[PDB]
């Protein structure tokens, strides 16, 4: 049945385990705006693989490989976060070595987490296939995993057959990143349609139902800070007590769950701006767009 999946997987592992090279096999043709424009928010959007069926963002966690003396308090707190808030984890391990302490550091790290973690052993083509068996044993003794799929990154062995299987746990929702529009950088959507998903809870009809969000602005202000101005869209005034409410109680309430999901996703602390305006048709037209709402949201 044709109904469309998207989600965010981060993928983790050691260095030189095959990160990159998987990225850039299943995403296609590189976003060009994506090195242009620097991301605001932390935790990177790595790229996009667009099905006709799905949308899947690759989101970079902080180094969870790394000794807890170099990945400090805070970037633990933002990590384990950031592992809730993604819908599945791609724990990438090398076929062709011994388990080091590297991977010890990511098992400790996935242990209270109840997100699907995948166990891809990566690198199958230096290995006899009777040598999988046995290093999928050695990490199972460590933990459960909810899928154990071994492939080649590099000769595309088992591959499509893995995002199948990827595609299956992600949840029904939006194509975020669209093929109309290059001018943005993909964390805009992400950011856009949480906010739209927040506002679809409050309506939760087949009253035939049209509203919009834009985001005006996104400015680093520090390494942790990040500033989003949004306007959401609506048509006809009396959509307040749907969005707004009495004296604004339920746009604070949308402002306050959609700076809680970007703040544990893109792994940035946020001040929000939320606006509600009615827009009117605008060809040919004067005095189209009233405000009926604003709220301001962070600490
Ligand atoms: N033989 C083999 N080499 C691979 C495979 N996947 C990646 N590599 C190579 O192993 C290295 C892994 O580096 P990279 O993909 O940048 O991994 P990262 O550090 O995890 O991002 C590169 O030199 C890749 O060409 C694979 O499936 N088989
Ligand atoms: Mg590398």
């Amino acid at each position: 049945g044709t109904e469309h999946k998207s989600g965010f997987v981060s993928i983790i592992g050691r260095p030189n385990v095959g990160k990159s090279t998987f990225v850039n096999r299943v995403i296609g043709h590189k976003i060009a705006i994506m090195s242009d424009k620097a991301q605001t928010t932390r935790n990177k959007i790595q790229g996009v693989m667009t099905r006709d069926d799905a949308q899947i963002i690759f989101i970079d966690t902080p180094g969870i490989h790394k000794p807890k003396h170099k990945l400090g308090d805070y970037m633990m707190k933002v990590a384990k976060n950031t592992l809730s808030e993604i819908d599945a984890i791609m724990f990438m391990v090398n076929a062709n070595e011994e388990i080091g302490r590297g991977d010890e550091y990511i098992i400790e790290m996935l242990k209270n987490v109840k997100t699907p973690v995948f166990l891809v052993l990566n690198k199958i083509d230096l290995v006899h296939p009777d040598e999988l068996m046995p290093k999928i044993e050695e990490y199972q003794s460590y933990m459960d995993f909810t899928e154990i799929v071994p492939i080649s990154a590099l000769e595309g062995l088992n591959v499509d057959h893995f995002i199948d299987v990827l595609k299956t746990y992600l949840p029904e929702g939006p194509k975020y990143y669209p093929d109309d529009q290059i001018s943005d950088h993909p964390e805009q959507f992400v950011v856009g349609e949480i906010i739209r998903e927040k506002i679809l809870h409050l309506t939760s009809e087949e009253i035939p139902h049209a509203i919009g969000v834009n985001v005006d602005r996104m400015v680093k202000e520090s390494e942790d800070r990040v500033h989003i101005e949004a306007t959401i869209y609506v048509e006809r005034g009396s959509q307040k007590g749907i969005v707004i409410g009495k004296g604004g109680k339920k746009l604070k309430e949308v402002g306050k769950r959609a700076r809680r999901d970007i703040e544990m996703l893109l792994g940035s602390k946020v001040y929000l701006e939320l606006w509600v305006k009615v827009q009117r048709d605008w060809r040919n037209k004067v005095n189209f767009i009233r405000q009926i709402g604003y709220v301001e949201d962070q600490d």
